[PDB]
């Protein structure tokens, strides 16, 4: 798709949090997409549309061992703007059995940017939160349950976002 996204995909994500600076740290921890983070850096936050629909395991394999097994889901890949400069790649993938209740709204979002300001009446947890970094960039990985449901969301941060 776009090259921002195919950086995101091949970084190498592990579980180490390095030793970074409280600031860095709370950014890249955050239980929660980067959307209002970034409106409170006093911006207005865009999606730019790179790819979204239903797809099989074989278009997830960064993914898949790390979601259940089943036959589709729903694969979600943004740009995301501050004051319409890029600030972050986000891929999102979604079980199918996942999109019950409040969370049949993440296969609708359209240009409507992720974050748990969305989903007043779920819970959000985070299984676990990956770090990577390629090219001076910095990404995460995290398995996130939305009202117990899982769901993968990696981000990639781009050059002009506000953790560098």
């Amino acid at each position: 798709s776009h090259p921002a996204l195919t950086q995101l995909r091949a970084l190498r994500y592990s579980k180490e949090i390095p030793a970074l600076d409280p600031q860095l740290l709370d950014w890249l921890l955050l239980e929660d997409s980067m959307t209002k983070r970034f409106e409170q850096q006093g911006k207005t936050v865009s999606v730019t549309m790179i790819r979204e629909g239903f797809v099989e395991q074989n278009e997830i394999p960064e993914e898949l061992p790390l979601l259940p097994k089943e036959s589709r889901y729903w694969l979600r890949e943004i740009l995301l703007s501050a004051d319409g400069e890029p600030w972050l790649a986000g891929r999102t993938v979604v079980p199918v059995s996942t999109l019950s209740g409040p969370e049949l709204a993440l296969q609708k979002l359209g240009k409507t940017p992720l974050g748990r300001y969305l989903f007043t009446s779920s819970t959000l947890t985070r299984d676990f939160i990956e770090i990577g970094r390629d090219a001076g960039l910095w990404g995460r990985r995290s398995r996130l349950r939305l009202s117990g449901k899982p769901l993968l969301l990696t981000e990639l941060f781009l050059p002009a976002s506000p953790l560098y």
